[PDB]
């Protein structure tokens, strides 16, 4: 059980859409690069350049921009051995969507680490996010044991307590 | 092309959870119901499991694991005999169910047909890359939504999306 | 929901080591026969011949039968849509097991048929083949929901009352 | 054992660029035409896809990106529809995009039948061990190509490619 | 060949309900902590799921939805992470949970070890034709144990089963 | 972002039949090794498996089934423990092992780096479909060589084909 080198190989999926998300994807990505089980993290975020594109984020993008973009995201997914998913329950985000199917379809082991700034609403979830994911992470309140996981192993924790949509 | 037997096998997914999104799924099985390539349709919403050890089922409560289970297998069963996805996207009210499903079919590379609708035509024509790029044939649920009935189905023509902001 | 044509193609994985092994697999064919819902129904014991081989079940057969014979079974679980297997509980049968894990592994239904000539023992069952099928349809009870279940949308049924190995 | 309605969906893979190359797919089409276990047949080069935006398309030069994975995606989607592969392999001239897809094939547990074509019957018998290990089924196409006609696409039996020197 | 880090990620499959058994697997993570191509080993016998829910767990009994959907999830999470399949086949009381995993790593194309035991060298040598294609390397669990220790896991060297008789 | 450790795993596909596909080999590991972001190379002309009951084997001739077997097994376990496929394709002597390969690492969804080499870098620049749409990046070999060893495996960043004239 115990590895002789690090093999968690992390495809840290998430929304880059606002500012809530884009720090709570900079506090995932310190966590993680504590964590002693994890030898590498991809966030796709961190980009394709076509020469050809005179181009804005949200504007109509190249054929082959997108090309070349979207399989570098697939590529983050082979090339990894788990997902974590910086989940907003908030706004729901179908490229993360997409991407938690695409895994387990691979059967590859998903986190999910929900996030939502409305605790007032019940605790509701997609059938598929909640039996697809294979681990859950609560992002508000256990955000922080990204930095202990054990990636080598990917303990499964389904989820619970959580109504179905 | 020029089938014996139809050999459509569809995955008919889309959310149900409001009046439109119904009224869009009960229009899409009049359609494909039309269509001669089509030897069949699955719509996840038809046929539910229940567990007889399930006291009160509440729509939107906690449920059972073994409910669960049965209904999020069924939901995967129908992708994998199925031959393609045809979505009722939902551009308003985002769907992960959806989406989960669009990802899981193109990771087994089946094709996937988009049928975007919005209550908001006016609104910016955006979509995630994922979506965008992910969808092998696009056509319009707004404008093209009788397409379905004469689409084929035995060989799924492509059709990339196009004319979408992209982020 | 209603099929315009049959669009089940089943996989009928069974022992075909004994009598009643032999038997079980006779009526299945006939029970699966009579079902409205199947198009094709595929019985690997229905075989190769290898020239070369000057051959008896149980010995040594050429590497070009074992090849052939194999892919041949692996063809079924492709064509197939999903997957029947009478599954003997008293004797194991680690083909049948090895194509359960296979099918589902490629996301294909599975529908578990097992058999026990031996009711006084606990009710066991290896956690894999509990919680890897996906339908369970007792053979011994209830053998004769072949000829009937729909093998159009196969709904799923989880096995339960079983004790896990 | 007998199929109640045909059930092989074939990808009918191969080059189409020589006049006997051309000659050999039509010659298949008629063949599969006659046979009872067919369901459907796909030809990636029967339909194809426009792109509005492209202008004066060169069939041998630079094509759009969207025409290119308009196109690469349907002949992909044939695979995935697609219960059995047949290959007009060309024994002389070598297709990497048949190559291609009989490998694509396998990786998703699809069984390929070859149907080699050689204009040099007396020639050395030679194959790439991919080839000759990642097919399924051998039909000879300069003596056997009229099988195709009969074989049983329901359940596609084996027969290892063998008389061939590996490499 | 010539790794900078070691990549051998082992899937040690085992039963684990007897003595012999358990013994075994004792043996084999001895010996595997000695091959210096290994960079993890998994046994999924070390850790367990607990289900708080779960009042009065019995080894044998009943047992919660939940531990069992976690528990086998864990088992294939095993097999998704690992490069390379290693089991500890038990020939005189097969295991069907280690049958469906070889079947399962084969799906995916993950090369599979059987390492086969037997309490009875004398008895007749068969094997069941899935077992016996399915595995890409054989080592004798009775004679050649100690080779797990030198065996090279960065590469995964085949070698066909032979000399079993096939039912 | 920043590996800890390397975690690039190749599959460096190749033709080795002549000896200018010999020698770009030959310099193909040399500029790997020098790669940190590589923890493995498997070149499957490396190693090779010898059949006890093969007599007198003849490169080129009739090779036992067990050889067989065992060969494609090998270079279908590099294909599944590589992270990334790099294929120095000859692009004036097609093939189809290579184009097997690469098909097969894209229906697994894995990268695939097109290392294309010509003896007339003047000659039209035409390349099939499945390989130009198929690869996800291309370092071109007669110019572009030398970025092998700076390549950043352990993320493999895309690059699609383009100023190929497509047939
Ligand atoms: N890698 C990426 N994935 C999804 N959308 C993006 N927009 C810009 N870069 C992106
Ligand atoms: N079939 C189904 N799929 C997903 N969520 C559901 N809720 C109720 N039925 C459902
Ligand atoms: N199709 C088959 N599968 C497994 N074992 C066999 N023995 C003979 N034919 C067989
Ligand atoms: N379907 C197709 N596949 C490959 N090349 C093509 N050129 C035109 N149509 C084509
Ligand atoms: N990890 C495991 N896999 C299968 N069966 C088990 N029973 C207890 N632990 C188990
Ligand atoms: N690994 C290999 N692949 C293909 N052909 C070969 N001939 C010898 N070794 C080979
Ligand atoms: C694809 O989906 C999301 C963005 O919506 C990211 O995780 C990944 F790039
Ligand atoms: C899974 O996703 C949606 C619901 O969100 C349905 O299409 C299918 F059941
Ligand atoms: C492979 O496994 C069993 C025999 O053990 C059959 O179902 C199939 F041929
Ligand atoms: C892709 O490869 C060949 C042509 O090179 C066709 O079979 C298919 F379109
Ligand atoms: C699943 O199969 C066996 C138990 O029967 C274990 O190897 C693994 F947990
Ligand atoms: C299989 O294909 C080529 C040789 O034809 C090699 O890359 C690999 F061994």
């Amino acid at each position: 059980m115990k590895a002789v080198v690090p093999t968690g190989k992390i495809y840290l999926g998430s929304p880059f859409y606002s500012d809530a998300q884009r720090e709570r994807a900079a506090k995932a990505k310190e966590l993680l690069a504590k964590n002693p089980s994890i030898a590498h993290v991809f966030f796709p975020f961190d980009g394709f350049t076509d020469p050809d594109e005179k181009p804005e984020i949200g504007g109509i993008r190249s054929m082959v921009w997108r090309d070349a973009t979207y399989q570098n995201d697939l590529t983050g997914i082979s090339n990894a051995t788990c997902g974590v998913f910086l989940y907003d329950m908030d706004q729901l985000d179908d490229g993360s969507a997409f991407e938690i199917g695409f895994m387990r379809a691979m059967h590859k082991p998903v986190i999910l680490v929900p996030f939502t700034e409305h605790p007032e609403k019940e605790k509701k979830m997609n059938l598929m996010i909640a039996q697809g994911v294979t681990t859950i992470i609560d992002g508000n309140t256990e955000f922080e044991k990204l930095a202990d996981y054990n990636f080598n192993e990917c303990p499964s924790n389904p989820v619970r307590g959580y109504g179905i949509y």
